[PDB]
C-alpha cells in the first residue's frame, strides 16, 4: 500500500459534469499463477482513449426575439462555423461548446446526459441531429460528416508471464503485472483484443473461450460517503476531491478544476516511496520526468501551489501534521524516589 | 487578548523536579493606571535561577545489607563519612553491590530549597521540609525513610549570596508615590500588592508575580509569608490548565502536549518545563510576547530565545517544543494553528459548472416561454 500513486502519463483534459464522478478500482491480481517472463511487445491505447472514445460536439438552441423553436440542424451548423470567431452571426439561435458525448463500440451510440437516457444511438448522413432533454435543442458534432478515429493505439513493449501453454497475463510498459482472469473480448477498429476488468484494454488472443463485453481495508465506504455528499450538495471539495485519486498502481482517473469547470484525464497510476521523488525543487510536480505545469496554482488531484509557490500535495501535509502531532502525543514516565510519603518498602 | 506565543527572555538552568513540581501559570497583568512619568534609573533584582528558589543539590543514601544462605535483605541506617565516600565514587570509581554484605545505594539527584533566613532546607523527603540545615557538626539530614539519609553534593561550605543582578529601568512614580517600573525586558511591573523581604541584608519588595526587586520606596506595608480585575479569558484559560495538571498526577504519565498547556501565556516571569530522558525538569525564565512565528523560528532549526538560536539535548527543548525529524522546530501551538488552517482551506468547497441540458432533473417549461440559461448567452 503506496504512500500516494502519481500518474505517470496525464492524457487530455476533458471536462465533465459531476455526474461524471466514480470511485477508483483498486485491484491487485498479483499473480500467484505465473513465475516465467519474456520480452515481447503489445499493443494497448493511448492515453485519452481508454476510458472512452470522445466524440466532441456542441448543443444548438432556438430563441426567437423572449420564446423557444426547435431550430434545423443547417443553419445551427452555419452559426457554430460563423462562432469559433469574430463573425456578422451575433429568429437568434444560441450554441454551447462543448457538449461532449461518449461513443459506443458496438454501434455508434452516443451516451451524454443530454441526450434522453443517452439516447443518441447514431448519426448516419440521414438525421445531421440527435434529440436533447429540451424540445428546443438539438445536438451535432464538432466535425461534420465525421467518423470513428482509429488512430488510438501505441505500441509498448512488456514481457509475457506465462505458465502453461495458457497466458497468465503480462507486465505492461510500467512494469505492473496485469490479469486476464475476469477480462471481456472486444474488438475495436476491427482488432480483436480483451478489456480487463480494470478498464483497459489490449489487442491479444486467447485459447480460453471467454465471454464478450456487455455493452453495459476497503475505502470505498469512505469514497462514497464523500462522494454522495457531492451529488447532495452539488459543491466540490479538493479533500472529497482527494477520495477520487486511485490508491494503488493501474489505470484510473484524474480530476482538476478549471474555470470552476470540473475535468477529467485518463491516467495510468505508478507507486510512490518518497515524496521527495515527486517534488525535487521548489514548484516543481513530476509527472512523467518534468516539472507539471498548472493554471493559476491547480494541478489535478487537489494537488496545489501553495501560499508561497511551493507545491502542497493534500495527503502528504495531512500525513505531516499527522506525524508532527503524534509525536508530541508520546507519553513518559517522571522518576521521584520517596515523594508520596508511603512508607518502609525496600525498593529494589 | 493573548499573544499568540510566549517566549523566555533568557533561562536559568535546568533543575530536576516530578509531577508533583507542576503549577498552572499566573498569567498576570497588571494595569496601573497613572504612573506616566518615566524617571530612567537603575534597580536590583534577582539572578535569573534563583527568582523562584535557592536549589541545592544533594544526593540520598539508603543502607542495605544482604545475607545469602536465597537472599534476605533488610535495611540500616548509614553512616555520613561512608555515604560521602561512595557517592564520590558514583562519577568515576566503581561501586559494588551463610554470607553478609553491607551495600551504600545512592540516589541522585535529590535537590532541596532554601530558606535564608534558617539557612534550612525544605523538600518533601524530609518531614514536612525540616532540616534545618548542614553545619560543621550536623553532616547530614533526617528523610521519612527511618534507613535514609539526605547529604548535600558539596561539602558543608555554601556560602550562597551571590545571586543578584543590576539591571536598568524606567521607574514610572505618577507625580507623587512610585507605583511601577519597567524591566531591562521592556515589561511594566507593578508594585500592587508587594511585600518585603530581606536577603542577603538586603531589603526588598516580592511582586504578585514572584520577581524579587532592590526597591524601598514601598513605604511601609506588610512583609511576605514564610512560604478584583480578571477577565473571564483568564479564568476560563485557567481552568483548561487545571484539567491538564489532574490528567498528568492521575495518570502519572507527561507529554510535551500536555506539557505546553503550563505555559505562561503572558509576559512577565514564570517558570519553564521539559523533560530529558525521563527526568522531568524545570527553569526560572523572563517570558516575553511573541507576535508572529518568523520571529522565534527564523531558521529552519533556530529557536531564537536569548539573541541566539536555543541548543536542543537529544531533540528536545522546553514548553512541549521538540525537533522534527527533517529538523524542523515544531511548537504545539503553532502545529494546532497550522492544522487548523490546512483543514479550512481543506475544506472549502466550489459549485462546479453545469451543462444546463446534462442535467436530467432539470424540468423544462409547460410551453414555449425561454429559459434562463439563455440570458447569459
Amino acid at each position: 500500500f503506496p504512500i500516494y500513486t502519481i500518474p505517470d502519463e496525464l492524457g487530455p483534459w476533458s471536462p465533465i459534469d459531476i455526474h461524471h464522478l466514480s470511485c477508483p478500482n483498486n485491484l491487485v491480481v498479483e499473480d500467484e499463477g505465473c513465475t516465467n517472463l519474456s520480452e515481447f511487445s503489445y499493443m494497448e491505447l493511448k492515453v485519452g482513449y481508454i476510458s472512452a472514445i470522445k466524440v466532441n460536439g456542441f448543443t444548438c438552441t432556438g430563441v426567437v426575439t423572449r420564446k423557444h423553436f426547435r431550430p434545423t440542424p443547417d443553419a445551427c451548423r452555419a452559426a457554430y462555423n460563423w462562432k469559433m470567431a469574430g463573425d456578422p452571426r451575433y429568429e437568434s439561435l444560441i450554441i454551447i461548446s462543448p457538449s461532449v458525448t461518449d461513443l459506443d463500440p458496438y454501434d455508434k451510440s452516443l451516451h451524454s446526459r443530454v441526450f434522453p437516457g443517452g439516447k443518441c444511438s447514431g448519426i448516419t448522413v440521414s438525421s445531421t441531429y440527435c434529440s436533447t432533454n429540451h424540445d428546443y435543442t438539438i445536438w451535432m458534432p464538432e466535425n461534420p460528416r465525421p467518423r470513428t478515429p482509429c488512430d488510438i493505439f501505441t505500441n509498448s513493449r512488456g514481457k509475457r508471464a506465462s505458465n502453461g501453454n495458457k497466458t497468465c497475463g503480462f507486465v505492461d510498459e510500467r512494469g505492473l503485472y496485469k490479469s486476464l482472469k475476469g477480462a471481456c473480448r472486444l474488438k475495436l477498429c476491427g482488432v480483436l483484443g480483451l478489456r480487463l476488468m480494470d478498464g483497459t484494454w489490449v489487442a491479444m488472443q486467447t485459447s480460453d473461450e471467454t465471454k464478450w463485453c456487455p455493452p453495459d481495508v476497503k475505502k470505498r465506504e469512505e469514497c462514497l460517503d464523500a462522494l454522495e455528499s457531492i451529488m447532495t450538495t452539488k459543491s466540490v471539495s479538493f479533500r472529497r476531491l482527494s477520495h477520487l485519486r486511485k490508491l494503488v498502481p493501474g489505470f484510473g482517473k484524474a480530476y482538476t478544476i478549471f474555470n470552476k469547470t470540473l475535468m477529467e484525464a485518463d491516467a495510468h497510476y505508478k507507486s510512490v516511496r518518497t515524496w521527495n521523488e515527486i517534488i525535487p525543487s521548489k514548484g516543481c510536480l513530476k509527472v512523467g520526468g518534468r516539472c507539471h505545469p498548472h493554471v493559476n496554482g491547480v494541478f489535478f488531484n487537489g494537488i496545489i501551489l501553495g501560499p508561497d509557490d511551493h507545491v502542497l500535495i493534500p495527503e502528504m501535509q495531512s500525513s505531516l501534521l499527522q506525524q508532527h502531532m503524534e509525536l508530541l502525543k508520546s507519553s513518559v514516565i517522571p522518576l521521584m524516589h520517596p515523594l508520596a510519603d508511603p512508607s518502609t518498602v525496600f525498593k529494589e
